[PDB]
């Protein structure tokens, strides 16, 4: 009751084909393991959580100085939106001027799998001043889970509640924000589609920046949220300061692999020792 | 091209005679050797890195001193030209010169000498807990070296009258058989990392990072071919894109690790292509 275990959610802004039309659509989720949503529109298998230096990087970034709402008695995501976007302009996060256009691109039609056999496919996109969607300036790279997973609901526990990670690409931001939000009640949203209720909102959204990739930045952010000691620990935070500590938790438990130029898989099992008295470090302190 | 032996060292003391020295303390062949007490080299293992190291590691390289086709075959003129640039760069004061000088230029001691000494305590250079490696690897050379091997020497230090962390990256024109410090192979690169007690940085750490990366042949290439700061910084960017962090999981760690084989065999098809 006091603690639920999560289900996490990947949504990224996204233009379909068909008719141009900017839209939220689900890339991964989190089920204990990560699920990543290819093209065709069937998910990959199930795989360990592995992130990239820069998404971390970022994720820290946008952490430290962004913008949580803890125990909002709110249950649509209109509110949530509004509130958030509110509590984005007291904090100078965003101009005044954004407000309008980060409304509009928030209650935006959250779709899922399987409008992708109906629409023509997906696209990435970068919501502008106005209402129009863009082509990304900065040069696309395709998703790696995508390239190695991909390419070929009944393990939700009853009692989970859903967390939901939007992230999305606008010009027009100044930096890219952070709005982490705890309902002070679980409330079943349009976004998901699962009848699991929404406990935790993630909102990603910021300009195009060298090693900003917001695909990862979001599977990081997912993965923290799946994270057993930083769930329990959002599920009981009452500040910013505690979900920061919980990432520099996080962060200080973390194993870093550089690249090597000879993969022998057997010099990888060596840092099994590594591993255990990290995840120890997690656990205890 | 050549292939590298990194050497790590580090400012210590000893409890018999209490004098500053340089103590080896990690080396790198083809894995990760680590010197823990006793004299003991440990198990060779993969150099795994923390978050922190790089971050500190990209951040001090980020305003680094850097020092290319340096024309000198001795420790003493490495350390001099390298304190006059440090001072002309701003990144140290001009009165901590003659105490930094009188630190890079102790005696260098090395593993066979360990015993001798009655043991060795870590130390903090004043102006007048264990490591995780040796935590799980070492508790319980010249023949692995190729002939046309050229060294690298990373020196890591604590000062706390230095205001900021402070690196040094220095490549020598020709490679030297410095007589200060003793390798099997001439020292080429010549790492140097200085700076006070601040929070999330640990010197072996960033020590171990800095040697990791230059055990990686693309920044060993591009370090040999460097000609500026902006390109070894590239580098530098290129490898934080192709590392991969492991989060804290409740999988089986052999599975888990065994899962990182193909993530990593993708993400550096186009680094050595």
């Amino acid at each position: 009751p006091g603690t639920h275990k999560v289900y996490v959610e990947l949504q990224e802004l996204v233009m379909d084909e068909k008719n141009q039309e900017l839209r939220w659509m689900e890339a991964a989720r989190w089920v204990q393991l990560e699920e990543n949503l290819g093209e065709n529109g069937a998910w990959g298998r199930p795989h360990l959580s592995h992130l990239t230096f820069w998404s971390l990087l970022e994720l820290r970034r946008v952490f430290t100085k962004g913008t949580v709402l803890l125990d909002l008695q709110e249950t649509s995501l209109a509110g949530v939106a509004n509130q958030l976007l509110d509590r984005f302009i007291f904090e100078d996060q965003i101009r005044p001027q954004d407000r309008e256009e980060l409304l509009r691109a928030l209650l935006l039609k959250h779709s899922h799998a399987g409008e992708l056999e109906a629409l023509g496919g997906v696209k990435p996109a970068v919501l502008t001043r106005s209402g129009d969607p863009s082509q990304p300036l900065l040069p696309q790279h395709s998703s790696l889970e995508t390239q190695l997973f991909c390419e070929q609901l009944e393990k939700i526990p009853p009692d989970s509640e859903a967390t939901l990670v939007l992230v999305g690409r606008a010009d027009f931001l100044e930096q890219p924000v952070l709005g982490f939000v705890r309902l002070q009640e679980a409330a079943e949203l349009e976004a998901v589609e699962l009848p699991v209720p929404i406990r935790f909102l993630f909102v990603l959204l910021g300009p195009e920046a060298p090693h900003i990739d917001y695909t990862q930045l979001g599977r990081a952010a997912a993965t923290l949220m799946s994270e057993r000691v930083f769930r329990i620990d959002a599920y009981m935070a009452q500040s910013r300061g505690e979900l920061l500590h919980s990432l520099e938790g996080f962060l200080d438990c973390s194993l870093v692999l550089p690249p090597t130029d000879a993969p022998s898989e057997q010099a990888l099992l060596s840092l099994v020792p590594v591993q255990r008295e990290l995840l120890r470090r997690r656990y205890q302190s």
